[PDB]
């Protein structure tokens, strides 16, 4: 699976995980692109399983890091015309969102903590600028919790679950009726269009208890471009990009929905002739980019911390079912 990436990214050890007396039981390997876990836990060390991955975050690695190397390879396929995804998966708190979204001249926000999402429409606008490009960005955001679609940039949208049908102009398609698009008219709109986001799925939380915990959330943006030529000729392309943060893992139920994922990204690895794309939600809906000729990664998220074991053995066990990689001598 060249066009299908699986990397790994340990975030820091944490305060809470200090105060339970955990210890870092994962070693990383950027270069030798291993991750090892002491399986036994503690007083084993007779027990160490190492994994295989296309890329293994250390500590010193950066948003931007992760950006180049992981995104920009694939906003490039996104730019020329194609439809590309880009998972986080892994146990709640291990960074999915972090990496995705990320936190906050640069006056009130911590650029170096932004994540995928506006790093991607900041990238979108500098580079169809720069070569001249006639272009226009919209952005939908929804999430998918007990296998209902709820749409989180409807103003008005109470509750409501949305309704998705089969395409019959396109048998791989989708469509999702009623969900919003916005429109963004520039690299910063994306933070208020987040904000809009989150504010909704707060209260969705609430009336409902969808907590973006249990939930995929997908975040895709459309790209419609025109190249004009030396002569006048005129090139039109339509790109597109999911950038789609999970379900927490650590049940590992939407958990089937993570299962079926994993079915999906194995076959198409494999070039298994059966891909089981109906039996969920969230690869019913992305069918259409993981399908085609297309660019797909997951980055597998995981907390180094001893008292997370089983979810981080898990993670690492669900990344390497999905592509897997031989360990090197
Ligand atoms: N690579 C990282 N570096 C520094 N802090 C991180 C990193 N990843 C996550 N965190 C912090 O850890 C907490 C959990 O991250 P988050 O992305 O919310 O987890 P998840 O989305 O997987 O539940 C957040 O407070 C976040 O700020
Ligand atoms: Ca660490
Ligand atoms: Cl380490
Ligand atoms: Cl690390
Ligand atoms: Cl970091
Ligand atoms: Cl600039
Ligand atoms: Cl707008
Ligand atoms: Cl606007
Ligand atoms: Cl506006
Ligand atoms: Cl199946
Ligand atoms: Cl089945
Ligand atoms: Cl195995
Ligand atoms: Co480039
Ligand atoms: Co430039
Ligand atoms: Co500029
Ligand atoms: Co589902
Ligand atoms: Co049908």
């Amino acid at each position: 699976g060249k066009n299908i990436q699986v990397v790994v990214r340990c975030r820091p050890f944490n305060l809470a995980e200090r105060k339970a007396s955990a210890h870092s039981i994962v070693e990383c390997d950027p270069v030798r692109k291993e991750v090892s876990v002491r399986t036994g836990g503690l007083a084993d060390k007779s027990s160490r399983k190492t994994y295989t991955f296309d890329m293994v975050f250390g500590a010193s690695t950066k948003q931007i890091d992760v950006y180049r190397s992981v995104v920009c390879p694939i906003l490039d396929e996104v730019i020329m015309g194609y439809n590309c995804t880009i998972f986080a998966y892994g146990q709640t708190g291990t960074g999915k969102t972090f990496t995705m979204e990320g936190e906050r001249e640069y006056t009130w926000e911590e650029v170096p903590l932004d994540g995928i999402i506006p790093r991607t429409l900041h990238q979108i606008f500098e580079k169809l600028t720069d070569n001249g490009t006639e272009f226009s960005v919209k952005v939908s955001l929804l999430e998918i919790y007990n296998e209902e679609l709820f749409d989180l940039l409807n103003p008005s949208s109470d509750s409501e679950r949305l309704q998705m049908f089969d395409d019959p102009r396109n048998k791989r398609g989708v469509i999702i009726k009623g969900l919003e698009e916005i429109t963004v008219h520039n690299k910063d709109e994306v933070y208020q269009i987040l904000e809009k986001g989150a504010a909704k799925r707060t209260t969705a939380a609430t009336l409902m208890n969808a907590y973006s915990s249990r939930s995929h959330s997908v975040f895709s943006v459309t790209i419609h471009m025109k190249e004009t030529t030396i002569d006048g000729e005129e090139l039109v392309k339509i790109g597109k990009l999911n950038l789609v943060d999970l379900a927490g893992s650590e049940n590992i139920n939407i958990n089937q929905s993570l299962l079926t994922l994993g079915r999906v990204i194995t076959a198409l690895v494999e070039r298994t002739p059966h891909v089981p794309y109906r039996e969920s939600k969230l690869t019913r809906i992305l069918q259409d980019s993981l399908g085609g000729r297309t660019r797909t990664s997951i980055i597998a998220t995981i907390s180094p911390a001893s008292l997370n074991l089983e979810e981080t053995l898990s993670t690492l066990e669900y990344a390497h079912r999905a592509k897997n990689i031989l360990n090197k001598p």
